[PDB]
């Protein structure tokens, strides 16, 4: 893999992320002053846990759909067998969402974009799972503070997804080769942008898995068997 191949692969992954990022970064940041009022917050707190889990699942499933599309545009991804595609997506899509969603987090007032406005962790009271939400907010606070560029998000989320250690993979060696090229690209690009300092600051990969797994443990009771097309 020449300089040209790596630098192509960078530009390419950043293309596919931009065409699938769901909400423009620009819009997210401008909407930061649009904050839920105390009345609006109380409205969400009073909702049943069934309705809140349903709404949140719906928004997560939409976010996953845009991640499927991102994966469908990674060159390498389609070359894999139907089984591994599904395996990487089942395991990975939600972890990508978690990373992506840090774009919708405002560290100044500890709020997240949700149904057209910004609100704090208190919006989600009715869900019951306060430890989890706090962990998600702490994680996002942490990721927020190192100012991931959009291309950094693209390169990083591509590696979140293209992970050769996922159990169930039938063509593991192929995923490794692809994981390896995405690593060269990420590192290459960090080098050119003088951003190599973020590497030691990234979360451990087991952290994404655990937050997303903890999530699904407290969601299992309300939602399972989600249709999600490829
Ligand atoms: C993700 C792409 S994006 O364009 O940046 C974006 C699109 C749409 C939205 C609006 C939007 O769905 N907000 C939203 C949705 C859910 C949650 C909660 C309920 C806390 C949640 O469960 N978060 C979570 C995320 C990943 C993994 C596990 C849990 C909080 C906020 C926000 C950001």
């Amino acid at each position: 893999a020449s300089l040209t191949e790596i630098e192509h692969l960078v530009q390419s992954v950043c293309k596919s992320y931009r065409e699938t990022c769901q909400l423009r970064l620009e819009d997210l940041l401008r909407q930061r002053s649009n904050i839920f009022s105390r009345e609006e917050v109380t409205g969400y707190q009073r909702k049943s846990m069934w309705e809140m889990w349903e709404r949140c699942a719906h928004h997560l499933t939409e976010a996953i759909q845009y991640v499927v599309e991102f994966a469908k545009r990674l060159s390498g991804f389609m070359e894999l067998c139907q089984n591994d595609q599904i395996v990487l997506l089942k395991a990975g899509a939600m972890e990508v969402v978690l990373v992506r969603m840090c774009r919708a987090y405002n560290a100044d007032n500890r709020t997240v974009f949700f149904e057209g406005k910004y609100g704090g962790m208190e919006l989600f009271r009715a869900l019951g799972c306060s430890e989890l939400i706090s962990s998600i907010f702490d994680f996002s606070h942490s990721l927020s503070a190192l100012h991931f560029s959009e291309d950094e998000i693209a390169l990083y989320t591509a590696l979140v997804l293209i992970n050769a250690h996922r159990p169930g993979l039938q063509e593991k060696r192929k995923v490794e080769q692809l994981q390896y090229n995405l690593e060269l690209a990420f590192h290459h690009h960090l080098c050119k942008t003088h951003r190599q300092s973020i590497l030691a600051k990234l979360p451990p990969k087991g952290k994404l898995r655990s937050l997303c797994s903890q999530h699904v443990e407290r969601l299992q009771i309300f939602q399972h068997l989600h249709p999600i097309v490829v």
